């Protein structure tokens, strides 16, 4: 019955669910330590409310079921606003905007400009299975070949070693990819072939709760701190 607010200020500690493979969100080094945007975020709201943080490892299939279970408090780490995630939790304000748009070897940059271009007989589309970006592939694609390969980091390798020929994913990585991978570009960063809203997933029910966290969002993008934590990672 009570807000989330009254149980983290007893116990002290904000529990917060993040996924640790999401440079430059959320990223878990072997050490066990998270680094990211939205560990910094995290952070930032932890001292507003005058609690510890401590970071709960989820996954994107389990993110709900975790969620669903109590495993955490919120959730913060490059996770988009969706219907299917309205349903079952609640989102802060959002506090960036992104979309997909594809990533392909730099020598293919001018043809894959438009879906159009993409979706042909003959092109090999590749794709990280069971989220938004096979969502997205499926719904927009009626003539490419489409394959879901499981390996979330040498996905893009596949691309690289001429395997495949577009991914598209979330703008924000194919930022951090095509930096990590000198042979692959993004395609029209600035300007993605969707609009989704980055926020962070909280409880249904607790008007409090979301109310303090957009409180708190609404401050931190004013006050300078948003302006240094992103000009630190994005
Ligand atoms: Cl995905």
């Amino acid at each position: 019955a009570a807000s989330r607010l009254d149980e983290i200020m007893q116990r002290g500690t904000l529990r917060v669910g993040t996924t640790g493979d999401y440079k430059p969100f959320s990223y878990r080094d072997p050490d066990g330590q998270f680094t990211g945007f939205d560990i910094d975020m995290a952070e930032s709201l932890a001292k507003s409310l005058g609690v510890k943080v401590e970071f709960v490892p989820t996954t994107w299939p389990t993110l709900m079921d975790d969620f669903q279970a109590d495993k955490f408090d919120i959730a913060m780490g490059g996770v988009s606003v969706t219907p299917e995630r309205q349903k079952k939790a609640d989102f802060s304000e959002p506090y960036m905007t992104d979309g997909k748009t594809p990533i392909v070897r730099c020598e293919d940059a001018d043809k894959y400009q438009t879906l159009e271009q993409i979706d042909r007989p003959d092109v090999r589309v590749v794709v990280n299975p069971g989220g938004t970006n096979e969502r997205f592939a499926r719904a927009h694609l009626k003539q490419a070949q489409i394959t879901v390969y499981p390996d979330n980091v040498t996905i893009f390798q596949e691309i690289v070693a001429g395997r495949a020929d577009v991914m598209m994913t979330d703008a924000v990585e194919t930022r951090y990819q095509q930096k990590l991978h000198p042979g692959l570009c993004a395609v029209h960063v600035d300007k993605p072939f969707t609009h989704s809203e980055k926020a962070y997933l909280l409880p249904r029910g607790d008007p409090a709760f979301k109310a303090y966290v957009d409180q708190w969002l609404h401050q931190a993008m004013q006050s300078g701190t948003y302006q240094r934590i992103f000009d630190k990672w994005l």
